[PDB]
């Protein structure tokens, strides 16, 4: 089955949050530059997430929308805040291909329904953060701070049922170490769900990738490591394909 690669770029007021160590860059903290960037030397996909203040959020996650639209053709998704459909909408019309909504799908999942309604399922990505919590994986929002006390095996099943394209599964367990992605987690929900699964948290090194690959992964997302070139994302791609693992190069 065929994988995908995709970079996560955390943003605020336009700007790549601790931007990269790109020196060919003309601003490594650009975006739409990194974003062109990155599809250049083949990464797939490019997640954006935003943590923008609320008075600018809005007009500021659109601006990035459409600058980055206007410099790569691969697949991007933006998030982060996205709490009604008109947010996702204005976002999707815009420029961008895919939305992610976390704590808003949680809290309504019906709204997982109203974006697929009009965009399609393949629109939405639904963010899961979970974690273990006596012995069972638990659904988390607020960017971590709030045990919903919903299985995550539940979870799963209600975001494909309410219309979900894909799901973006981040283990806070991992989230920020470069110790592995979570295989288990992925391995627990790979068999209740249809959907792409999108791994994420824990990238350290290439293994990690051909891991996540194995444990039924579609898609397997990182940040940090690309941006400080721990990781080359075309050594990365030949790695998994010489291992056996479909990937585009």
């Amino acid at each position: 089955l065929a994988k995908r690669i995709i970079a996560a770029l955390e943003v605020k007021d336009g700007r790549v949050v601790k931007g990269t160590n790109f020196e060919n860059l003309r601003d490594s903290g650009d975006p739409a530059e990194l974003g062109k960037f990155y599809s250049e030397i083949g990464i797939d996909e490019l997640v954006f997430h935003d943590h923008t203040a609320s008075v600018e959020k809005r007009k500021t996650m659109l601006e990035l929308v459409e600058k980055v639209a206007e410099q790569i053709d691969i697949p991007f998704t933006v998030g982060g805040g996205i709490h009604d459909f008109e947010t996702a909408s204005e976002l999707i019309l815009r420029g961008a291909d895919k939305v992610s909504i976390n704590t808003a799908a949680v809290e309504n999942p019906s709204l997982i329904t109203q974006i697929a309604q009009t965009f399609g399922s393949q629109a939405v990505v639904v963010a899961i953060d979970a974690k273990r919590v006596d012995g069972e994986f638990m659904v988390f929002t607020y960017s971590g701070k709030k045990n919903t006390g919903i299985l995550l095996r539940d979870w799963v099943v209600e975001v494909e049922k309410r219309g979900a394209g894909e799901i973006l599964l981040t283990s806070i367990d991992r989230d920020g170490t470069k110790s592995g992605y979570d295989t288990e987690m992925i391995r627990f929900v790979r068999p209740l769900t249809t959907l792409p699964i999108i791994a994420s948290g824990g990238a350290g090194k290439m293994e990690h990738f051909l891991e996540a690959f194995l444990a039924g992964a579609d898609a397997a997302l990182a940040a940090s490591v690309f941006h400080f070139r721990e990781i080359d994302v075309r050594e990365l791609k030949e790695y998994l394909k010489k291992h056996g693992v479909n990937v585009r190069l």
